[PDB]
């Protein structure tokens, strides 16, 4: 399961351990639907919510370091990044499309925004590989590098960790471009834990793009 | 996979996300095998102290054990917990009694045989009481307070493979508790057996302890 | 600063670093950034869910409090702890009796002083074994186990501000068990003490419990 | 508090607040056996030798870092730590950029000279800087123009860290396998930490740093 986000990036399911059962069987400590789907919304209206970290993810996130900056602060979980600094940097940039500027009344066209954005992507990149070919190593030539330049990472988070990055980036306060992959994380969530997604937009989401989509 | 401890204990597998080449493809940041190269890896993230990618293998496991062990268990915080409640629940007959051959190297005053039978008794005092205070209307979570530390209870335990291995290092060691050295045991071998490669690793780079290299899995 | 709780308890503060400006400087530097706005900001902060700012408010505090209590109070894993032990120390004969009011409140087919007086039974009994078993050269960390939960022990909690009101949250509730529920109410009364603002704007605006709407400090 | 070292060109190290000394590592440690300048130093060392760490979690320090993003992002990695950075998204960024000196490329054999590596990070930067500043005034929303601004920007933060955790950020960035830049700041902490508690310091030292510069 794969989902594309912004112009290049994406967000993938690599692998998931348990389901809403795991959350059931944890809170039970052992080991009839209704009697386990109940369970599930009881848990999650009284606040009880250790029962379900026994259920983990792993995602394969390709983002604007711009976006990564702001998810790698959620420190309860697990990441692996490619080293920029060990490695050619592909040229992956994020270019905002003219709808970005939507709301927004600008003194010059929005795609003339996005212009102008392509053009220092473009020049950045070229002083870039003008410097590797020179001889200046990777960890110092990418400092020149805009925070729109595409990153990798693996991302293993449990089930409570995961709605707790719902509840701040699935929401419009959060930047537009983070909430889109919110949006496609809660979906792959929603897949593979359909109760506990129900449960979790009922009584714990504190978000409100979800409420909408 | 359930494995005996102690009396009345065990250790098993619930659940289990990945295995060696989760690392690799963590460490490559690359979703798609080459054994000897991916092993190679492994080894190397192991030798230079890089355990962030082993942090995407994850176990979750089903315990059985003395509060006393717990105790010591649950002080590893880089892991979920869930326990049976006390104060929710009617606590089951089941203490550690330690053998007469857990007091074997220890010059006491008594028969080891004699300490068996004075904790045995004690434990059988001590839940009497309790009973009697359950019928007698007096709430669980009170009455519970009598009971003594060597109660069996169990948990549920989802921790990553990298945590797993600080437990190893601490708990499969000959300075910890007996009683939880042989939890550590069972839980190095389903480590074992579900990741190879990283267990072969660990007790070649970075296992700290010292039963793990002379015993066996 | 030493607060006495249940029969022996307490909760004691032995250190803290920064005050409620500590979490104004953090979140200014978000905006490159007072006085009586820091205030504020402070409940600006508390009611709009920014709860990373109070991280940078830190407290060690020094308690004694019966095993049944620290084990719930140890659930808590955003925070360090150092504890007594049993396998190191000979433990002192210490135990919480609840007091006849304990029961207040519930249909006990036998008194409250009854009640009272078969816990210190087991206490004795449980303690004296405990004794005689040393005493005999079985060692310390076998010892205790005949040992019941109601036991005193000591340790160390260093936590920072949100984790502490996180704390509060789920033990200052009357859904928590009256025991813990004490200690809650003097780790509350100390935080209003160094964090007045902090904790003011805690109750209006974040605090998820109840007894802390109802009983002061 | 007070102290502060400067890293870089522009950057710093400022501790803003400590919480404890050596013998909160002692206090703590001592709790476990129920219980001397001369034996309890030698505990700490005797902690340190035999790995048990967790009494060093109750010395806490507060940090105020200014230093560029690509430094920043290797050290937010560490997640037993608490931080709050300036917002690109909420506020107008200033002019100022890490420029390496020429001397960071000593031991480098380059095609064009150091001095005109330095002199064209400099040019990029100036314009990926013009052109933010041209889409803030046209109107464009602050958290979409910086976008363009390249990973050598200078950010400020706060850290709170405990020394446990402070020892494991060393073992890591006070390295020589770690890039020069980080290791700087890396050096700085370690100034402090040493400062603050010599004998934890001292003992780090001898009997668990693993790295290679201190
Ligand atoms: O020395 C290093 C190199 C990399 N990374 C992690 C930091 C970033 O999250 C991501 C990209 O790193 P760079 O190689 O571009 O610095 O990998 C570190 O923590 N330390
Ligand atoms: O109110 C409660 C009940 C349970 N537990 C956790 C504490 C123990 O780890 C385990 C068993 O608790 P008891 O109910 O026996 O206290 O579950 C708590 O933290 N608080
Ligand atoms: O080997 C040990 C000794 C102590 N402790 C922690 C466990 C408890 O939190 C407290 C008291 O432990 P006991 O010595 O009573 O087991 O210290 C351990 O985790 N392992
Ligand atoms: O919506 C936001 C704003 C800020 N930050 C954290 C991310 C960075 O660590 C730092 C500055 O972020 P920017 O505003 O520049 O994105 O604060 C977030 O995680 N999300």
């Amino acid at each position: 399961m794969k989902i594309d986000i912004l112009d290049k990036g994406f967000v993938e399911l690599v692998d998931v351990m348990g389901n809403d059962l795991s959350a059931v069987r944890a809170a039970r400590v052992s080991f009839d639907e209704e009697r386990d789907r109940h369970l599930i919304e009881y848990l999650m209206k009284h606040g009880h919510e250790t029962p379900f970290e026994h259920i983990v993810f792993t995602f394969h996130v390709k983002a604007p370091i711009f976006v990564a900056r702001q998810w790698f602060r959620h420190r309860i979980a697990s990441y692996n990044e490619l080293s920029g600094r060990y490695s050619k940097l592909s040229y992956e940039f994020y270019i905002p499309s003219p709808e970005r500027l939507e709301g927004y009344k600008t003194t010059i066209p929005p795609e003339r925004v996005t212009e102008k954005i392509s053009e220092i992507v473009d020049k950045a990149y070229r002083t870039y590989l003008e410097l590797i070919e020179s001889g200046v190593p990777r960890e110092v030539a990418r400092i020149v590098l805009p925070l729109n330049l595409y990153t990798r990472f693996f991302w293993t988070v449990n089930a409570r960790s995961l709605m707790n990055f719902l509840n701040l980036r699935a929401d419009s306060h959060a930047q537009w471009e983070i909430q889109q992959y919110a949006l496609a994380i809660a979906r792959i969530f929603k897949e593979k834990c359909p109760w506990t997604f129900e449960a979790f937009l009922k009584y714990a989401y504190k978000g409100d793009i979800l409420k909408e989509v």
